[PDB]
């Protein structure tokens, strides 16, 4: 009785066009998921910034944040197991949510991801009651609920996939023991029973569905677990009609490893598809006050690939979120959705598109494919993702690379 | 002793800027080579169009081709061996000079490159007496001597490199036997002594020099021989200051196979060098009345990586040649140069930069490295090649990609 | 619902020690597999010698072959498709069984492996109904059932792996078309799913299992398929406790190509494992009346590495089979088992250990790894193979390399 | 006017059979070389123990070393430049010869080979006045003159070979500057002009002669320098009649590394030659009280390939130097010769046969080919080396691998 529902977070003061597709809000989904929890809650997060005073700002947009924190506290008051895995080189170093939760009774382990592979634990997912899971780009932060546009997937009553994700969470947990090292071969406990060529077949609300989970980096991939890079490559290469993708930040270079090197894999896979198979490739990126201006030339090259007379169609746009009054809060008002949708499959990832995210930085992602079933009224997951992507593109917040009119709130040329 | 002098052909009515560097004319070098011939002449060519009537055009510019054919016939009259290897799917269908030479007593073999690897014999080199060797992007054609602009290299009196290229020609020759098949392995008699790791060593006019030869496709590459792709990639990677390249066509895809596919090897190498190593990259391409307009989008994409702030600098310009009154002569008034210049190497080759030239189509490439010697007067071959490239780059006939203007001679999309 | 059961055949007049481990007889498994067939039977074989008179000798041991042929004819009677792939240079020329089945309605095709890759089709496997497979060294011959020691593996109700093997069978079938050549690249039809990197996960009778296949020569290996030599090297390298191997022929040299060469790849792998990793290595070799006496120098050289003090233990034994009153049967009374078992994987192949078997002839392999299940169940396939190897090793028919008894049977020094 | 002289040192109490061939004594050649030099002397050595008190032993066999040290001091008196390159982790640590020479005025520079490449400076050669050279296995030790059997080569009045060895010694000296690292690419001068494909031709005493130098490790090989491993492989492969080799120790493994690995390159080359070419392969490994007993299994494995019926001859023996009354002297009474003999060439090296000497430990080697001249009076160098090897082989001091008589003063089993 697996149930899959798309979930996303719309930032404050970001009205959409009339009659536009939409999914369930993120805060309501998280609150309901935590309410339905009865045995244990496992969460892997990059950082915790649930309350406003953690950052140091005084705003009314963190109400959902401390509501979530007090919900966590009252859940801990009901004698429910709670495990948190977080990266040792955390982001918000002034927050006290982890200490408060640990004092209340939860167990928190800091994964030394920066020492093991010179990276960070970017994975963000939940495993609630060993039956319900959440997967998406959102972080444990009020900004991700009210300021940053998110997109994720939450699954209910799907024990097999829940245990599949729990295996990865257990790898993270056992890596969090003090003075731990990477096992050469992972034991026969973390091996995944579902992968790219043997997906989990099920009937999601009477609709056939094939799903599997991808993990990264390769050093943390147990036997039988498909890597994130190969899942992405398979999704892109299996395309026959179009490839609609949207990431917060994308360029074919290594960022935090010196010396910098070219990483042309995802770009080559895009150009090869768009040329050989003639698939309409559309790419969305996020532009904000913290955006690196050096990213744009690569996007301009990809746009320059376009040639309608030769059946090569590549289009690249950027996403602008108007800051408006919300200028005091840092690292907000950014399109943080990371996913692509094909006419066949639908990939919902966590990591960005760079060498480090697929070689050094821990990540996770899931691929689903809902073939049409016995209910003509029902719409498949890929159709919903495509509708959301088209709503994003048709919105006035998406500006082409050529358009650099004043008033846009991002660095642009820089 | 080895001598090395660059040779290039300047088309009629194509004056250069005052004070520009020059080189030895191609026709004079060919006549000198034929005059110095005393034992045997081995020629590997794509097609033969020496006479004006062979094409069918009544023009006075073919007088030099007539003189060259007369010199060849005179050489054949002095009991001098002349072996010619040509591709089976030739181009000048209506040519009769080869038949005349065969009647005079020359040995000609039609290499069945079409039925062997689905390609052609694009290699255009020249071995005289086993000592003097010419190689460049110039076919045995009068328009290639007075109407088209190429650049080749002739090496005098120096026998070991001549023997190496003679081994390559012997592979081409043994492939010319009727009803011959591609050997699975090559005998020891076909094995190049010099490669990337162990290049030839010599003192060229009192100046130290290292050189070696490359061949393609890998099917016709015996043990020890370096592939053209390998040599090009090594030359690109070794460079740390600048990379100057001139080619008639630059297609990052296949050109004649079905279905077409992306081949980003050269593009990836160029981008990786220009980004990681901070190497200045300049690319010059040829324009003609018969040119595929789909090449331009890839050139624009490569040009788009032009952010000077991040130490990345790529520039692309096209090189046109005015038609003038020579509209009657077909497939002429184009830039035929095919070479790469770096600060430590100078690649001169006969193949274009598409996939088939390195996968199926036969070709030969020469990489020559020179260093400042004891003498303080002369300049290295790299310096001369760089000066010639700069002269072409600063010429009025070279315009930018966005330099489309009325009166040009490119196809220019459309 | 896959079920893997190890199968083997014990020759008559070859008693074993009391209480020795034993597996399912080969004849019963073959008869059951034929009986369960209802859609189609695909068999790839080296030669066909089902009937006793085909060889030319009458014996009571041919009754099993007669029964097998009768079963096959009965299957042909019930409108059951039967496709047969056989090498063009067959071994037993006097074989009327193939003609009988062709008259009855078979689809025998002669693969010209001799002309294509200068080899033979040594593959021996069945694909029954597209769900059940058989893999082993037993080519269909009454001598194999009654007079030759054999070992193989049969898998039931495992349709995915059956399709994976049907891919290789379809490769052989396509190569069997008259006037056919090796394609430069195999189509996407024949691309495999499971290799050493992503094996096939399954719960075989309540026990976790990972399995995949191999193919040879590399010319006939499509995309995504692991080479037989590569799989063998991976299995050898991964082993950390012991390596037990039993083959008919082990030659570190090319066996049929002229001029002879040295191919130390397998020998180097064995020595490197036994030295660097300190793994016990045991080698068992069948020794019939047709074995080449030049075998023994290499086996003695491998044995000479035995140094118990320096943690380098290598043992080699020779397994002879008594002849007795079965001398009239040619090409019989041998040990045809070709497999290697380690502490983490079990390899069952259909080819010997020589350069030709991995570069010129066609063969397939099967690598199975079983983990101890949660239930006690029985024993893993690796444990069963190890027990069989120990039973063979401790048998009186197995002798040391220096124990050449006068009353033995093999050629020994010749 | 180059002259090549083979020099060897027979230790005390080591008689030879009547009529045995012999060469010039090493000490006499060294004294003559030191006397001849009048401009500069360059030496490279593993260690410096020229006097008995350096080790701490009083014996009459140190008089030669003391006389050599006195000769060096006298040469320093005549104001002759003398440079020394030695490994930082030198074997002898209580010696004071280097300090005495430095106090006299000679420049001594330590080469930190143990830090740059985790190896030692095993090279042993001299360059006097840039016209005469010496290369052999003898160190700057009186034991190498009186208590160790040694072989070396001395070249007189040869400018070009002296210059090449001067380039090698100059690389060694440049590395010796304090706080230095391996240059990414060596400057122009360090490049060599003679390699295995372009040897230095000359009329050595009136007969034709081709020779070239080799160097190791690859980190210390400039452009145009043939790697000594490549030289060994070439002289082994080019063999067609016999391969006579004599080394102190022979391990197809890694001696000083962690974890140890199997290194079969030389073993594979020897076996491939002996099998494919049918070349009589002979080995002469030195044995002594300090010999590692773990080498013998590899020698037994090599010898077990012997098969006169199939034209394989891999006979292996061991050389034993009797201790006699010289038990007090440590690290002495061993065969330290390192050379290879062939009907074509004659390799002389300064390193044993192990992965360390070709991966990390530095070393040099000289390859000399002497074609027969017009005058048959002068025996070629290959003939002399073969005669010396035969004299050592047929001597009573050489014992087969099966001979383990108690009075043999060797380790054998241990
Ligand atoms: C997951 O399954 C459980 C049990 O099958 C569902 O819980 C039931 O939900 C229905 C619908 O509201 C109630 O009428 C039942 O009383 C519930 N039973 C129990 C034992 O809780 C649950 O709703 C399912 N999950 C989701 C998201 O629907
Ligand atoms: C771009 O794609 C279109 C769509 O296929 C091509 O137009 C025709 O498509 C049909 C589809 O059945 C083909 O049978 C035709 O061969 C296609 N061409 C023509 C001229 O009808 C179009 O040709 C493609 N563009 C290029 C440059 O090939
Ligand atoms: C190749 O070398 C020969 C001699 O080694 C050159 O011949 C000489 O050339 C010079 C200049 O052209 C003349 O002054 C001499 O009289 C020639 N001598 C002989 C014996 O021929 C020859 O020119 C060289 N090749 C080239 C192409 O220059
Ligand atoms: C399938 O099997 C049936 C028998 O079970 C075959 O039936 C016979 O066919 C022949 C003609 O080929 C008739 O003369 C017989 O009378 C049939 N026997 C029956 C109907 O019992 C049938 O031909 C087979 N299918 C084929 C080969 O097409
Ligand atoms: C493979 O699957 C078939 C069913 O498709 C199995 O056949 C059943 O086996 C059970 C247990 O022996 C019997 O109780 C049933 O009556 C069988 N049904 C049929 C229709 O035959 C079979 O046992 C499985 N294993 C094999 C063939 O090895
Ligand atoms: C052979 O291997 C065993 C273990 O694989 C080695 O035993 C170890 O020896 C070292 C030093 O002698 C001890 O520190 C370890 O505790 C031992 N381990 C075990 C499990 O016993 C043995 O030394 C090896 N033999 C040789 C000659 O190296
Ligand atoms: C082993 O070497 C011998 C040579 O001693 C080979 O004998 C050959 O006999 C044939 C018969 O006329 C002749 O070619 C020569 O007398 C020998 N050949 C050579 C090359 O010397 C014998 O054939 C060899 N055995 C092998 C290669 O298996
Ligand atoms: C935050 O702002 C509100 C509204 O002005 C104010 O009442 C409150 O005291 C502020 N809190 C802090 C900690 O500054
Ligand atoms: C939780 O457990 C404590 C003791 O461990 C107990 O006092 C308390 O009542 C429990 N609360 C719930 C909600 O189970
Ligand atoms: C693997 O899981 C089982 C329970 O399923 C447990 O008993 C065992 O200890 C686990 N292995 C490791 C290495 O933790
Ligand atoms: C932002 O500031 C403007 C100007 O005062 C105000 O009209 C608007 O309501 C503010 N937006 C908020 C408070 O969300
Ligand atoms: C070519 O043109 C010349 C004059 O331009 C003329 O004399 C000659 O006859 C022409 N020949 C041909 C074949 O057209
Ligand atoms: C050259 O060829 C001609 C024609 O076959 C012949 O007559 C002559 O003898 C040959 N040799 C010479 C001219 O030295
Ligand atoms: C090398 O061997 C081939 C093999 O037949 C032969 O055709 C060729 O002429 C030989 N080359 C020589 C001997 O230079
Ligand atoms: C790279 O660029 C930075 C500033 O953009 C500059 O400081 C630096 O010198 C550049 N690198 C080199 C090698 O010049
Ligand atoms: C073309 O012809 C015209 C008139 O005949 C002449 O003025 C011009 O110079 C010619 N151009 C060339 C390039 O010869
Ligand atoms: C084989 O069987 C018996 C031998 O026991 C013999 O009499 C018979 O004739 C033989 N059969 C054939 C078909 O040759
Ligand atoms: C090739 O693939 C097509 C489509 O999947 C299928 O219809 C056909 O039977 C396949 N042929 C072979 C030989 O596998
Ligand atoms: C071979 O002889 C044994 C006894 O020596 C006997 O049991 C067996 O039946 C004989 N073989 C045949 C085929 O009769
Ligand atoms: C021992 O050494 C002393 C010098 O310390 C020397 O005089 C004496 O001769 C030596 N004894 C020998 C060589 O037996
Ligand atoms: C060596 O140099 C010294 C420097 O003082 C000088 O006294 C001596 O005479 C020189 N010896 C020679 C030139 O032989």
């Amino acid at each position: 009785s697996c149930q899959l529902v798309l979930v996303e977070s719309i930032p404050q003061d970001l009205p959409s066009a009339a009659g536009s597709p939409s999914a369930q809000p993120l805060g309501q989904a998280w609150l309901q998921l935590l309410d339905t929890a009865q045995e244990s809650v496992h969460v892997a997060s990059y950082y915790w910034s649930l309350t406003g005073p953690d950052i140091g700002v005084n705003d009314s947009s963190s109400q959902l944040g401390e509501a979530l924190l007090q919900k966590l506290q009252q859940l801990l008051g009901r004698n429910i197991s709670l495990a948190v895995a977080t990266s040792s080189p955390t982001l918000a170093r002034t927050s006290t949510d982890l200490q408060v939760l640990a004092a209340r009774g939860a167990h928190v382990r800091q994964v030394p991801m920066g020492r093991l592979t010179r990276g960070v634990l970017h994975s963000k997912f939940w495993v609630v009651d060993g039956r319900h899971i959440y997967m998406g780009s959102a972080n444990m932060d009020w900004r991700s609920l009210t300021q940053v546009k998110e997109l994720g997937a939450v699954i209910y009553n799907c024990s097999h996939l829940a245990q599949d994700l729990e295996k990865t969470f257990q790898t993270y947990w056992v890596l969090g023991v003090p003075k731990a090292v990477l096992p050469k071969t992972w034991p026969q406990n973390f091996s995944s029973h579902f992968n790219r060529f043997q997906p989990f077949h099920g009937l999601f609300d009477g609709v056939p569905t094939t799903a599997y989970f991808s993990a990264s980096p390769p050093a943390l991939c147990p036997q039988g677990r498909t890597r994130d890079l190969e899942a992405l490559l398979a999704v892109m290469g299996s395309a026959q009609e179009f490839i609609y993708a949207s990431v917060m930040e994308y360029f074919p270079t290594t960022r935090f490893s010196h010396p910098p090197r070219y990483w042309p894999v995802l770009d080559n896979a895009l150009r090869a598809a768009a040329f050989g198979k003639g698939v309409r490739v559309r790419l969305l990126v996020g532009c904000g006050l913290n955006t690196d201006p050096t990213m744009f030339p690569y996007l301009r090259s990809l746009q320059a690939l376009s040639n309608p007379a030769a059946n090569v169609s590549v289009d690249v746009k950027v996403f602008i979120v108007p800051v408006g009054n919300h200028s005091n809060i840092p690292f907000s008002r950014v399109n943080h959705s990371k996913f692509m949708v094909t006419e066949k499959a639908a990939y919902i990832g966590t990591s960005n598109w760079s060498e480090d995210y697929f070689s050094s930085t821990a990540g996770v992602g899931l691929v689903v494919t809902q073939s049409p079933g016995a209910q003509p009224a029902g719409a498949t997951v890929q159709e919903q993702l495509r509708q959301l992507f088209e709503r994003d593109w048709s919105s006035r917040y998406a500006v082409g690379l050529d358009g650099q009119a004043p008033g846009q709130d991002c660095v642009w040329q820089g």
